[PDB]
């Protein structure tokens, strides 16, 4: 992800088939002639899409030009959470499945995984960053405190941001409970609040057509909501 001063990010397409699939996802959703009510509603929860972009002198080098969801914040606190019970998609080989489950074998049980966070701390005027090993170390016993860490800002627990996060996730969940045409694997929610709220869906390299509720995504959202709700009682 390259952050551009104009308030966009450039995401380089991942190698095939992932990058092409994510391109086609955005293209389908943001199709100019799209009057699909499900897909029109979905646009609210995605980064705004500005189309494919490549350097003037390098047509080979493919990027997605996306809204920088963090742009309107002064000191954004950012958390990336992968959603679902399965991080592998319906066409994964046995080895791929093993690889994906191996990465975090608690995915089925918990239904989400923290990919990272950047938390601005007022006292130090500095950022605390957690990498992918942070979230992959969290268990059922430590997930609540694991998530809570994100909201430690301003000499307090930011229950305002926690409550707002629940409210925004709830709308995304309502979307999922009213669609049966897309299933989402290894996609994320990006949480942003002001450290000095946004909750958006990102990362669509494994989005597939379906004829069922995305039950794994729904489970993940519901468990995430339940954890955040518990944090409100701290
Ligand atoms: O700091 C983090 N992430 C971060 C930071 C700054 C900006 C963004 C960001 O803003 N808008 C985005 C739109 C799409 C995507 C995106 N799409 N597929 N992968 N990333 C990322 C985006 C994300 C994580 C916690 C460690």
């Amino acid at each position: 992800i390259l952050q551009h001063p104009d308030g966009t990010v450039l995401k380089q397409l991942q190698p095939p088939p992932r990058g092409p699939r994510e391109l086609e996802f955005y293209n389908m959703v943001y199709a100019a002639d799209c009057f699909d009510g499900v897909l029109l509603e979905l646009r609210k929860y995605l980064p705004k899409y500005y189309g494919i972009w490549s350097p003037p002198t390098a047509p080979n080098d493919l990027y997605l030009k996306l809204e920088d969801v963090t742009h309107k914040f002064n000191k954004p606190c950012i958390m990336d959470v992968k959603i679902g019970q399965k991080s592998y998609d319906p066409f994964a080989s046995s080895e791929k499945i093993q690889q994906q489950v191996s990465k975090y074998p608690l995915m089925e049980e918990i239904g989400f995984l923290v990919l990272g966070m950047r938390v601005y701390h007022v006292h130090s005027d500095s950022y605390e960053t957690e990498n992918q090993h942070y979230g992959r170390s969290l268990t059922k016993e430590t997930i609540k405190d694991g998530v809570s860490r994100f909201f430690h800002n301003g000499y307090c627990l930011r229950k305002d941001a926690v409550a707002a996060s629940i409210q925004k996730i709830e709308k995304i969940l309502q979307w999922f409970e009213n669609q049966k045409q897309l299933n989402f694997y290894a996609s994320s929610l990006l949480f942003v609040y002001e450290g000095s709220v946004e909750v958006r869906m990102i990362d669509f390299a494994h989005v597939f057509p379906s004829n069922t509720i995305d039950e794994g995504y729904v489970y993940g959202l519901k468990h995430l909501i339940s954890v955040l709700r518990s944090i409100l009682d701290n």
